[PDB]
């Protein structure tokens, strides 16, 4: 396989999501959808009266539904959050300014997202492709929480005042904005709740936001496959433009990211409406891109298999990462998965490698790691594989309590 493309769509479910899903379905391709449930409540400032229909269609035709937070952090964009906030925030266009403030509350709007989904679609948890509890992406932020050793944050993703193009904008990578620092704590809170978060390698976006109908300038299918080619094995999350889209500290050649390209785009770019002739002009771009990427040797997959799901009969090499019932695991030795050797919290074949920082069972801890346990932070003094008898509060020799 030339490579595996993960085509992902943010900010639905809206009416245009239906057209996008139909094109994906026609071309035999599954997408990952990072949804904001406030479109179900009718307050997202889009064409969204068919949002519930769109949510159902994504579930019924096998796409992966993931968590993009209830209201896309726009409660942080305006004074008081209400039915008109999406409209108000679209009028100033200040989505990235003070986007993250109280990280505990901001992180909890990902939990609110799931409560709303389950109120509108009570059986949503009977769908195997519903990953609202396991997969998230932060609004505006090319930040990653994949494994204990695969993480990245965009340190310029949001600002305390100026936008990246406004004169006087500065991004000090080792003194980032308060909004960025808050978004980092949000990533960490979500990982401690079991989430993986995925950023993106390339953004399928209007290449001229200036003109009256910016959607029309969405990169042509052929040119965009050129960008996907360039993103392959080139650590594109750190080289992407503009500056607020970079992921900093990305572990460039890490094996879990090899031969993979995560594409970010938005259904609202494939709609005929306020942003231009998106449907009649960009929907054909999407269909053609799907066909020519397949023709070139690419394969399309969904973010739930980005970290391959463990399966009986598969072969693993020492160091391969899998995901098993939502938990990330690293292989201790080369082997062929047999049904009794599933990863677990006491398996000697697999260790837990969740990107979480709370003390966890069966983690291969290194000296210098820091874990959180019963509200306290502990430094790991001595490398060890954690186990239930070795909790930090008692193992005064393996761990040292901090602050
Ligand atoms: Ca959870
Ligand atoms: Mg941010
Ligand atoms: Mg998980
Ligand atoms: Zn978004």
């Amino acid at each position: 396989p030339k490579g595996t493309i993960y085509l992902t769509f943010d900010d639905g479910p809206i009416n245009a999501s239906i057209d996008v899903i139909n094109v994906l379905n026609e071309q035999g391709v599954k997408g990952t959808f990072y949804f904001n449930a406030w479109h179900l409540d009718g307050i997202g400032d889009e064409n969204e009266d068919r949002a519930l229909e769109a949510l159902k269609l994504a579930l019924d035709t096998g796409h992966v539904v993931a968590n993009h937070s209830y209201a896309h952090m726009v409660h942080n964009c305006v004074d008081e959050f209400g039915p008109t906030s999406g409209a108000e925030c679209n009028a100033t266009g200040d989505h990235q300014i003070n986007a993250y403030q109280d990280p505990v509350y901001d992180a909890s709007t990902f939990a609110d997202n799931l409560v709303v989904f389950e109120r509108y679609l009570p059986n949503i948890n009977s769908y195997p492709n519903y990953f609202g509890e396991e997969l998230a992406r932060l609004p505006y932020t090319n930040g990653w929480r994949i494994t204990k050793d695969f993480k990245a944050d965009g340190l310029c993703a949001t600002s305390d005042d100026l936008k990246p193009w406004e004169p006087g904008y500065v991004c000090d990578l080792d003194n980032p904005s308060n909004s960025v620092k808050a978004s980092i704590e949000v990533q960490n809170i979500l990982a401690n709740k079991g989430y993986q978060t995925h950023g993106w390698d390339v953004d399928w976006s209007p290449e001229n936001w200036g003109i009256p109908m910016p959607a029309n300038s969405l990169t042509e299918a052929e040119a965009f496959l050129g960008y996907v080619d360039a993103a392959l094995n080139s650590c594109a999350p750190t080289t992407i433009n503009p500056i607020n889209s970079k992921a900093h500290g990305f572990p460039c050649g890490t094996p879990l990211h090899a031969d993979k390209v995560v594409v970010l785009t938005h259904e609202f770019l494939y709609e005929d409406g306020k942003r231009g002739m998106g449907a009649t002009q960009n929907l054909p771009k999407l269909a053609k891109f799907l066909r020519i990427a397949k023709e070139a040797g690419y394969v399309f997959d969904t973010i739930d298999n980005y970290t391959p799901v463990w399966q009986v009969g598969n072969a693993y090499a020492a160091g391969d990462y899998v995901t098993h019932s939502g938990t990330v695991y690293k292989a201790v030795t080369a082997h062929i998965a047999q049904q009794d050797w599933a990863p677990s919290s006491t398996s000697s074949l697999w260790t837990n490698a969740d990107p979480a920082t709370n003390w966890t069972l069966n983690v291969s801890y290194e000296a210098g790691d820091v874990v959180t346990y019963q509200g306290l932070r502990y430094l790991v003094n001595v490398p060890h594989v954690s186990q239930a008898d070795w909790t930090p509060n008692t193992q005064n020799t393996l761990f040292t309590a901090l602050s």
